[PDB]
């Protein structure tokens, strides 16, 4: 309760998932939270749970919600030491030929360019409490996946400007991390599901293609980005995996 | 002469730098190539020095020039057998701070989208060929540079998009790699390091940040695309390093 | 003070450097403490300054030498809960002809079948407990260095070597991850520093290798190494990177 | 047949599988070839139906053997331009307790040590043709595999060492580059699969692991190795992943 006490956070997509998950680890670490979300329910409802965290209605693609969301952690906790860019979707599973230039557009919109606003316009307060950035990817940015061209590409550019941003923001000494889950159990991850045939034959394969034979919980990405903030101090630049394993392992005409 | 003969390719940007380079390789591997470009000066030079070569102008951000490159190519020369998405740029150096979302977006259009546009018309004619694909990446998409946040993110999301892409061809026989260069000596290295204080110490700088002790040649980039389309039959969704060995090698508070 | 409470774990090399600060991250964590060494000074120290750290003499170099460590911890403490494999080093700069065969294999001996015979003969008791191997590999192992062609080949075996156990070992719940540090300040390198024609030249060169402008700390792995064995519950098979963001980053004849 | 013109290649292992395949192309390229091998079955036939391909019997284990290795092919053809690491062995799969610190040593000595010992006796030859190294590695060293520790130690140790080298030889004009093969069809394979319970389910499980859905030929990574001697002359330190895809792409407790 006391690893990152006095600290404030921002987590986008806080309201339910992973973002919830990482909003739990904070708190329970001793840091006051900011849950910005686009969704009400489930952020009101965790800033009602939770001593010590808050919801600002906030969509990450809209620049003026992000320029209210920092004005208003500043105007309402006086500092600013850690961003945890969450917020992000994936699309249903998409041939490439089903794609199109506008979808891919609007997903580099949330999955990338929120990413970037957020961390913009938060690290003047980030220098001035050396404090961090933490960026939510996905293991298929480093390994791709099928059926997800645009997803797949907005991921691997938010890996890749984790570590231009981190060589950028050394000389002032914030630091610029990223966490590249696998499979994490999520409403997502149900919602997918259930779009597919057999919903529940997708969720067993889903379970089976990590080698720990599970998959992840919002939990576990949460203490990965509580130890990223709070003792990682000579870390900048990586991707932390939380995977389970996936990315482990595997006539001539 | 023979190593590619009775095939067609496309190389973007083709008119000058990396992307000429490509087109005198596969000129001479047999192969005829329709250079696509954006400026008519470089391109239409090249289609005049190079039997079996001819220039098209086309901007790959603008999806009806990309519809008509390709069903020019198919009218001119009846197969499409590779396509090497070249064209791309990178800004002046820019702090974080100094770069901009609409400026994001615009880089976007370009080093990624235009190749999303340019190999999704492309795919139904490669599928005819079992051809394959190209993209043009870069060495800091993988490990980052400084003052560059959004050609990073571009460069990060093609590389990653080319996995994707390579799960999704497999079935069809389409193969889908990707070439990372690092410094390449061309008229983009050219121009930008005009723009800097002292132009004569940022060529020499660019030529010691290689083990090999230079800057790499279009031709040199040429070789390894025409090994990709030519040799490489069991390569799909690779990266191939063509750096100089950059990526290689390198109190307490 | 309980976030490994009531655990047991070894440490070889634990009696100066990188390996004491793990020892005393996990003290502090509440675990028991196995210190492992080959020299009685640092070791038997330790053991006098930390409540809840032992010491035991052993090389792990020596077959019998590790049977007795891992009898005497579960004889003294009843279970074993996570194996730290420390122990390593690296030789003077040495030029690939001043390199010989039989030096060669002695650095296998030490840094990877060392390693290896600990965790072969714990894996038993890391079964019963649901416990963790941490491997001490390096940043080199990954991207390669001069005039270290063995040392780099033992990092880059105990990389591998993780992964290839992470896959055998998780269907029995044990997971297996390691650690990457790149420079450190530790006794190591200040005795290597000091072999150099201008030690202090050599020591403000390691400084500044790092975009953080430092090197890292003892007790920097040593968080890195409690978050892997108390925290991360859904990684296996990992590389975590200690390194100050080294990797990050950086005519044509 | 000009590629490689006038140039003289050592291809370790080279009497059947991967090495002969390399011989041969490296032949066809218009190479003189010397094959070395522990067997004289496969070699002395491939000698006799190869002009410009003569085999020496050479244990790349044994020092002395290596030592004249190089010095025969120095008197018989006055040069030496690249030598290709292909001599190997992977043992049955093999659970982790299963295996021993002594086959472990042994499987050095072949997989990592003997392309050490040809490489260091090589390198001043390579340098005054300004030749080059090719190691032959695999890619189970950079992802893991099962029931094969020692084996996927060796090939890590080998990727890395090839890093370590490249930088080290740079000065001197000496590029040092690997190939990692994924499942290869060759005798080792079939050996392998005739070990299994269904020899003909593991063949075709093997198949089905790459997405282009069979398995590689000796010839695909022979021209690998022709493309990294005679056109990869801006690559040093590469991995050239020759592999189908294998390593492309993949309730909570
Ligand atoms: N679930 C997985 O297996 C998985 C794996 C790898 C990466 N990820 C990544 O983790 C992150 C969280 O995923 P999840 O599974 O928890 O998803 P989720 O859909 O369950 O939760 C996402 C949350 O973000 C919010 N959000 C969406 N768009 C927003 C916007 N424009 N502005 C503000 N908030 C917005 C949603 O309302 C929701 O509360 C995403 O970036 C996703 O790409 C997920
Ligand atoms: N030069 C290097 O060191 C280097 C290193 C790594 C990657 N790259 C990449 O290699 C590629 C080529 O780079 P270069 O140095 O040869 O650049 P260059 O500027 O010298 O040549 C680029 C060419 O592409 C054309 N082009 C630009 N925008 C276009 C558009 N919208 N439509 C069509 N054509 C267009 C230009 O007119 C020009 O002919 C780019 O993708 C670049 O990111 C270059
Ligand atoms: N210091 C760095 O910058 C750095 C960077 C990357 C990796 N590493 C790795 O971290 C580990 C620790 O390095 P360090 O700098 O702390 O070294 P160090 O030399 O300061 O400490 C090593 C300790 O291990 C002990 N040891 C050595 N051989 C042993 C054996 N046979 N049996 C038992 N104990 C033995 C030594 O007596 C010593 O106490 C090593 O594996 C090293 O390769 C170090
Ligand atoms: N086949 C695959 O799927 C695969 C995949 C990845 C990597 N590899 C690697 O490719 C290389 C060749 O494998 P392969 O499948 O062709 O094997 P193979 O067993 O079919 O052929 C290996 C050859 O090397 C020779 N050899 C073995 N030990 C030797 C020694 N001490 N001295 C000299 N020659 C020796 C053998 O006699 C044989 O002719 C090995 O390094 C292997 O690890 C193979
Ligand atoms: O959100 C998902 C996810 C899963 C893993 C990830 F690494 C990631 O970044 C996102 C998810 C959830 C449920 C199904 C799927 C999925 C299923 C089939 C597909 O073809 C696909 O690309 C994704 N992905
Ligand atoms: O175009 C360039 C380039 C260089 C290397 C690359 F890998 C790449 O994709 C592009 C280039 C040319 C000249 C200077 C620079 C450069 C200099 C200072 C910088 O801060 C920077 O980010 C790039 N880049
Ligand atoms: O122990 C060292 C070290 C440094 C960094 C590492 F990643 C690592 O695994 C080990 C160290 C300490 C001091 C100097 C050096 C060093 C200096 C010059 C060299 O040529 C070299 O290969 C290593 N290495
Ligand atoms: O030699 C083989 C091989 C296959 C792929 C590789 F990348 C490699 O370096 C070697 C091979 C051939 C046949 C079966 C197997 C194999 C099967 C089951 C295993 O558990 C295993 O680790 C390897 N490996
Ligand atoms: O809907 C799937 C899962 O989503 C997670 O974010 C919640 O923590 C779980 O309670 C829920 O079962
Ligand atoms: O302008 C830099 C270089 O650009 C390359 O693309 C050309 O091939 C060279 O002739 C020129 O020197
Ligand atoms: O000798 C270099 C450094 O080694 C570290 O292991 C110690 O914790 C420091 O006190 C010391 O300055
Ligand atoms: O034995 C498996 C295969 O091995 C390869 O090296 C040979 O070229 C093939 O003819 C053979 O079928
Ligand atoms: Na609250
Ligand atoms: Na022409
Ligand atoms: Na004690
Ligand atoms: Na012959």
């Amino acid at each position: 309760g006391t690893r990152y006490a006095g600290k404030v956070v921002v987590v986008t997509g806080g309201g339910r998932g992973i973002g919830a998950g990482i909003v739990r680890a904070f708190v329970n670490s001793g840091a006051r939270v900011v849950i910005c979300d686009k969704d009400e329910s489930g952020g009101r409802a965790l800033e009602q749970e939770l001593p010590g965290a808050v919801f600002i209605l906030c969509d990450v693609t809209q620049e003026d919600d992000v320029k209210t969301l920092v004005s208003e952690t500043i105007r309402r906790f006086g500092r600013l030491d850690c961003v945890v860019n969450n917020a992000g979707h994936h699309p249903p599973p998409q041939r490439p030929e089903e794609t199109s230039a506008q979808g891919f557009r609007q997903l580099l919109e949330l999955n990338l360019l929120g990413t970037y606003t957020l961390t913009k316009l938060a690290l003047p307060y980030l220098r001035k409490s050396q404090g961090n950035v933490i960026n939510i990817s996905s293991l298929v940015g480093a390994i791709g996946a099928a059926q997800a061209v645009p997803y797949v590409a907005t991921k691997g550019a938010v890996t890749a400007m984790t570590k231009a941003l981190a060589l950028d923001e050394s000389p002032y000494g914030v630091r610029v991390n990223c966490i590249s889950p696998g499979n994490i159990w999520t409403p997502l991850w149900e919602e997918l599901a259930a779009l597919m045939p057999d919903p529940r034959a997708s969720i067993r394969e889903g379970m089976l293609a990590q080698p720990l034979g599970r998959m992840g919980q919002p939990a576990e990405v949460g203490a990965a980005a509580v130890f990223l903030a709070s003792e990682a101090n000579f870390c900048t630049g990586i991707e932390l995996l939380v995977t389970g394993g996936a990315e482990l392992g595997y006539p001539d005409i």
